[PDB]
């Protein structure tokens, strides 16, 4: 008859908008990331082909649907939303995509935050359907920027999402991804940009860290998200913004992981964000560590 | 099969007496504020032309049931009443409400207490009618002063109620309720008069600490409860009457909100105080913050 | 033949451009508040609607002269000008007041500085005429805003005002008013926007603590100036802008009483503003105050 | 042009109604004493037999007149007045006085606030015709109790002024005289029953001290107002009364004498209340006694 209650924050991973009352029926408290690459080319269509042509409104307004039906499943509780992120040999395929460069390399090329801030339509389109979902009331949003490396790319996209009228911190929520080791060794920088939280990418993480691809058949047997550096680096961050105030989580596939689990609740971090089928496993892997943790200090004390 | 155990206590906000078995069914710990509105105004007369006429014992054995019925719900728990408070503008829609004032300020005229002390009719009613419901074997209810800024106030509502046979601390509890920036600020000299219990009302703090009307379309934009001053306020109070071994308590819309829940349970308060249908949300909220509170203080010591 | 010299500054209010070599003549330091409400609500119309009707330089050049009176009679001593303020039923008397919202609580509605900030034209005007003024040599004069409760109220008037040509801190002086107690609680924000003096309007503040109307025959037993919460109120604003340098003073009523002179200047106030004929009085009990003080040290140090 | 000013209070002695507008030309800063003897003794008639006879209300309204008289030559400046005192000699003297003790020590026996408690009904008149003279707005007027050596007295006092409608402490000031050397021994005693201000009566005190009288041809060769013992008592009743947050004063014929102004003001004494010609000198005295004293502090920290 009553939940089982933690300290630690056990969300979810909501892939869709059609997934949603599923997730929202698991006992979550919250969503950790709803991507955007469906809503988006859904369309079957380039979406600089699809402005170019001219149909802007079409796309917003598909947006605003998409994003307010996920924001009212878990109205009381926060859900957060991470801007288009995908490689070029992904808009290669779709119709329009005949205008590509063929890279050497696109896990190290042109894409994320990047190339969003090379063509701002893409970003004033999403701030524009934010808003229009805000408006009606929802005060439970926050926006989330993927593969951030500089200052200037939090103080541009700032600026470009302040001149179509969404205003950060009074009517959502601003954070950014680490997932590049320069992000985790100069986070004081970052943070001193007025950021509100904070999530790791624990699989670009350890990728971009070991020099090392994971779909390559040769080198896969080296990939390992525990190992010593990936964690010198989280720990190094969660202290730091556990100094200044800021919340901290993690997404990704070792957030379904029992024994990564353990490691982030003893170092003392704030969420963990789940799959849809491993909210049970990982809420009572948490409560566990949890009363361990207090044992051991009542222990200490008598 | 077990229910939800927090340490704060989490009560439910009664209006009417007809609405006590829907509200005793939520597992509220008891009743935080029973208002006395509607079981006065409903003879359709004013009650001071009630009184003229000649009709009390009607109006106080009808009281007697509507507060007996109360407390027989929820008897082994607490109940906390708020005797009559109702601006002018109420008073004169009634049948024999032609006498008035029709002030340029309502808000901030003769009502509350201050009428109350100058036509003692009205208290000895009331007082009678409690001590009426008291002496059938209840020992668990308790009286709420409202609108108190001089402690000659207080003295002089005791005065009036030991006269008619009522006894304080001995047959009731004893507690006011805090709404003028005055009474927070001088909060030690009420205290130094014997009371058991406070009460904030955050609306009416809220609207006389900013100087604004919250009913008015031009300047409602700026109300906001959570603005810093209210919070120094209500933190100087917990303090001295925590220092005192006074009992804290807040009711209103405020009690209905999680982030102000939040903030109360960081600070300290002792109870919370929620409408009918949010007994759950905000017990849940409550029971988390508590676990993060002993993570936090374990891990520090460990 | 030697006039009486004392270390707190007495100053003198000044209501009307009419009566200010009655005023020059008693032998203030200075003007301590001079009102705007005769100078623009003399034109027997509305000035909304005298704008709309499109005289403009007709009001700014009238300003001018009524301002430039006053300075040329003190000059150089300090005036200082608060921007107008008078409630919603006093528009409503005036040709072209038939547009009105007949609210219940006008002392908590839209006037000030937050209806200034709204339509800002007036504030235009006014300032464009101080300009005016300030342009044929007189460097004495500064700026006084009514009722501000939030830094961003500071931060629009600054901008509005250097849209038209004035320039805060190198052609005028630029201060508040304290009649809020939110703004006395929270006085280090607005000192951090850049201000030089601030003034105490003892009459709204001790209206608003005690929540308390004083036309109202029968609450107006309560009022009183020298009530224990609004000397916390005082003791503590001084001490901050004692510690950041900054000029205190106090308007009102209450400044032409000799007990709360005595009360401000065993507290250490920097200036004191009497009604035209009660500056020598005040001065008198200033006097004896230092005198006293002085002697209590001697004593204690020998 | 300038008047001299002086940290020091300096009063004056006001015997009649009717030398009161040329003592308000002086320049002094309240009344330090006003007797009653005239104002009662003049109707030429035994008061005790005047009021069973029956005629209290023309005494009373006769002492109205004559106290707002004064109270109204020196309005925002103090005034005290001390209750009846005369020996029985002086009652045997007058149309009724024909019962008398003829006894022979009037200086030790039935006078003062003791035959005052005796026969209630002179307290009860004076302190209606207070009162009376209050309630038209005058609240610059206090009470002085003379001959007072036990609290019970002072609590018996306080109880019978309050029966009649008068209220120390928020309607007048509430004060004795300290004549007796008991009442200089245990002054805490008597200060701890909320007095508000003190006066030395140096005639009587030396007289009582030295066991002499003065009109005795044959002893009055040792009178002197500055012998040791009288000295110490003052001493110690300064410093517990300044411990205390209490004001002290002299009366007398000792306030117009330089060598005991000089003695005084270097013990610390809040005031001085002088005859109606000897403000001025004593005025100068004060003023040069002053400046010696911080000149040398400031010599001592040079």
């Amino acid at each position: 008859g009553a939940p089982l209650v933690t300290g630690t924050m056990v969300k979810v991973n909501v892939s869709m908008p059609e997934v949603a009352e599923r997730a929202a029926a698991t006992g979550a408290d919250g969503v950790g990331l709803l991507r955007a690459e469906h809503m988006i080319l859904s369309i079957g269509q380039h979406p600089i082909k699809f402005i170019k042509e001219g149909k802007e409104e079409e796309l917003v307004e598909k947006l605003a649907e998409g994003i307010e039906k996920v924001a009212a499943a878990f109205y009381p509780r926060p859900v957060w939303y991470r801007t288009l992120d995908a490689p070029t040999n992904e808009f290669r395929e779709m119709p329009g995509g005949e205008d590509e460069p063929e890279e050497r390399n696109p896990m190290l090329g042109w894409r994320g935050i990047r190339r969003g801030l090379d063509q701002p339509e893409l970003l004033r389109a999403e701030f524009k359907a934010i808003k229009k979902v805000v408006e009606k009331g929802y005060n439970n949003i926050g926006v989330m920027l993927p593969l951030v490396s500089h200052p200037e790319q939090i103080r541009e996209a700032k600026r470009i999402a302040r001149e179509v009228g969404l205003e950060p911190h009074k009517d959502v929520a601003w954070g950014v991804m680490i997932e590049v080791p320069a992000a985790a060794i100069i986070i004081e920088d970052l943070i001193k940009e007025g950021i509100d939280f904070v999530s790791f990418g624990t699989n670009d993480l350890t990728q971009y860290t070991l020099a090392i691809d994971r779909d390559n058949e040769r080198v896969a047997k080296l990939y390992d998200e525990t190992h010593p550096a990936v964690l010198k680096l989280i720990k190094h961050v969660i202290k730091v913004c556990k100094r200044y105030g800021v919340e901290t989580s993690i997404c990704g596939q070792a957030g379904s992981d029992p024994k990564m689990a353990r490691i982030l609740v003893r170092l003392g971090i704030d969420s963990i964000s789940a799959n849809p089928d491993a909210v049970q496993l990982i809420r009572q892997v948490v409560a566990q560590e949890e009363r361990k943790l207090m044992l051991e200090a009542a222990r200490k004390q008598l």
